[PDB]
């Protein structure tokens, strides 16, 4: 059995050859060589099973992907663990090699206007079918979205998807959230628990806002800071926004503070597009319910040369969890995982 940097990597014989790519929270990432296609894949290590946490994050994903066949989504084409529950200690998913990502290329690479345009494009696409399928990503940022030679691109990390649930969305203020910081929509501190379509788009707006100058638009320090860097620059919201927010706590904050003017998005961008711009406004709009939604945002100019509706696929049914995985013991969540992937083994 080999190993890669000290740790136990048992993928054969159909995998060999590895190298190391990268190392998450609860796994590795090796690129190997498929023996049997005779091309070169990446394989995700997980070990989840010590944290209920990581044995949900794992789940979901394998179900979700399973399910989901996209050029912009990266796929599940097999898994390897050990024969019985007993024996499995860790899961190797067998998934898309990707030489690069948008985070990686956005640390030292200038992005031409044509570059950013095609990116925004494919991770619109991708979106659109996530979205067809009643799934929130709810984790999008440049660490996951890979990236090929050809600037080919796939939406990845599917651990926070969960099913869209807008008639339970609401919540208080200052209610914690799992979700990068960074990304996080303004009513993610103030009164959403992220069940709806809205925040991704706002994700998919701090995307193209950093692709515009190669840094975070909103980079907030901690929790409530985020929510200041957004005020910062969005302004102070109107009236009919704040009528929107019934909850107390999160309405008297907003009022507490002093009048901040709307940054205009020609001074943040000096040598955008135009039309990039006014489509970064609407999906950076403050009000969820008045933000941009997929298939509109694929619609609108600044994507002109790309939209192609009928070449824009959606999920054959909406996706649903046979049962919640918010409250299954870490013991449970590994059946659950060893019966889905049961598929893939060899008899
Ligand atoms: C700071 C630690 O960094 C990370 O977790 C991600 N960046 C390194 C990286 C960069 C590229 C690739 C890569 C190259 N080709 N295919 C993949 C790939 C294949 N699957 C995944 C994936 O599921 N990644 C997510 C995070 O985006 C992930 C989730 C949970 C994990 F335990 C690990 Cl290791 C990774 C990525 C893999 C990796 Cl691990």
């Amino acid at each position: 059995p080999e190993m890669v940097r000290g740790q136990v990597f048992d993928v054969g014989p159909r995998y060999t050859n590895l190298s190391y790519i990268g190392e998450g929270a609860y796994g590795m990432v090796c690129s190997a060589y498929d023996n049997v296609n005779k091309v070169r894949v990446a394989i995700k290590k997980i070990s989840p099973f010590e944290h209920q946490t990581y044995c949900q994050r794992t789940l979901r994903e394998i179900k979700i992907l399973l399910r989901f066949r996209h050029e912009n989504i990266i796929g599940i084409n097999d898994i390897i663990r050990a024969p019985t529950i007993e024996q499995m200690k860790d899961v190797y998913i067998v998934q898309d090699l990707m030489e690069t990502d948008l985070y990686k290329l956005l640390k030292t690479q200038h992005l031409s206007n044509d570059h950013i345009c095609y990116f925004l494009y494919q991770i619109l696409r991708g979106l659109k079918y996530i979205h067809s399928a009643n799934v929130l990503h709810r984790d999008l940022k440049p660490s996951n979205l890979l990236l090929n030679t050809t600037c080919d691109l796939k939406i990845c990390d599917f651990g926070l998807a969960r099913v869209a649930d807008p008639d339970h969305d609401h919540t208080g203020f200052l209610t914690e959230y799992v979700a990068t910081r960074w990304y996080r929509a303004p009513e993610i501190m103030l009164n959403s628990k992220g069940y709806t379509k809205s925040i991704d788009i706002w994700s998919v707006g701090c995307i193209l806002a950093e692709m515009l100058s190669n840094r975070p638009i909103f980079p907030g320090k901690h929790y409530l800071d985020q929510l200041n860097h957004i005020l910062g620059i969005l302004g102070s919201p109107s009236q009919e926004d704040l009528n929107c927010i019934i909850n107390l706590k999160a309405r008297n904050y907003l009022l507490s503070l002093p009048h901040k003017n709307k940054v205009p998005w020609n001074r943040l961008f000096p040598n955008a597009d135009s039309k990039a711009l006014d489509l970064l406004d609407k999906m950076l709009t403050f009000n969820p319910h008045k933000r941009i939604e997929v298939e509109q945002a694929l619609a609108h100019p600044y994507l002109e040369q790309y939209y192609d509706p009928s070449d824009e696929p959606i999920a054959e049914a909406p996706f649903k969890f046979d049962m919640e995985l918010d409250d299954l013991p870490k013991e449970k969540l590994k059946e659950l995982i060893f019966e889905e992937t049961a598929r893939f083994q060899p008899g």
